[PDB]
């Protein structure tokens, strides 16, 4: 009866945008797998924090399906996501089964790369807007968190908490999100 | 001409309270060492995120002094900090040289354990208040970030950004803090 989350961790990911959702989602009782794009080996994030993944993406792919697939940001991390064929297959399958797809900051640009969710309202970091909007395949929003259909996006490291709680609320409901939020000492 | 920060990472530390300051401080051009209390080996944080430290605390101790020593929270992480004699020696030396000491959430309780900064105004997570105030050696504040003398404290995972920017401002000044803050997409 346990919801399941896949977080895809590539070299150059924004470490704050990776750790905050993982931690919050685990506080909500979600089973999270931090999967390394390139294998089980430690991943050097954008600000040189080094994180050990729970599994390789190849292994994690075989233990699906997930209720949410999570793409962190970081410019080089998103580019690695955008170039990976395994990511494409994972995302295309999640879209077909109408599962949730969540991406933050530069992460949403991998959706464009993989032709995921065209027609949806999305947000990105302001510095990634032009890249996301090439072709006019999405409609842009400046909301800190944006959810359109099964596509949930958010803007930057400072929106990471609101992004993660929106995932909790989508998966486990508003009461669990409010319960997990109180001990965090968030402002709003 | 580079300021230097020591972050002490023990098993059971709150990973968000560890990664956010490290990342932000590195964005501000500070040289940060993430030092493992028990050695160079990977550290399992409170929500099972596993982080590889930059060095063992023993090695990092020999490459001082630091302009700031940073104690993350997490209940079991703070307890490990509070029990470590190496931490005591590091903190007592930082206090004598009038260097900054920064602790968040449950982290400040290690200060009490090591008899650091008595008489100062401090904050903690609300759930750690009673422990910090045993003996009445400090005055309690409910400000999200509190700074009294060389002692800088903060309340929880959700104050992590404000805590980290206060460190930047203390070390590098208000203009650098404001420059580092803008691309984060913080609310206030």
């Amino acid at each position: 009866a346990s919801k399941r989350a896949l977080v895809i961790l590539a070299k150059g990911a924004e470490e704050m945008e990776t750790v905050i959702p993982v931690d919050v989602m685990r506080r909500a009782g979600i089973k999270v797998t931090v999967a390394g794009l390139a294998g089980k080996d430690p991943v050097q994030c954008s600000r040189d924090v080094v994180i050990c993944p729970d599994a390789s993406l190849e292994d994690a792919k075989k233990e699906g399906p997930y209720d949410v697939v999570v793409l962190p940001g970081g410019n080089l991390g998103a580019q690695n996501l955008s170039e990976s064929a395994a990511v494409k297959e994972i995302l295309k399958e999640q879209e077909n089964r109408k599962g949730l797809i969540a991406a933050i900051c530069a992460g949403p640009t991998a959706l464009l790369a993989h032709e995921i969710g065209f027609g949806s309202k999305v947000t990105t970091h302001p510095l990634a807007k032009d890249k996301m909007m090439n072709g006019g395949h999405y409609t842009y929003s400046e909301n800190r968190v944006e959810k359109d259909g099964l596509i949930l996006t958010s803007r930057g490291p400072g929106t990471s908490f609101e992004f993660a709680l929106a995932i909790v609320e989508a998966l486990n409901g508003k009461e669990v999100a409010a319960q997990v939020k109180a001990p965090l000492v968030l402002k709003d």
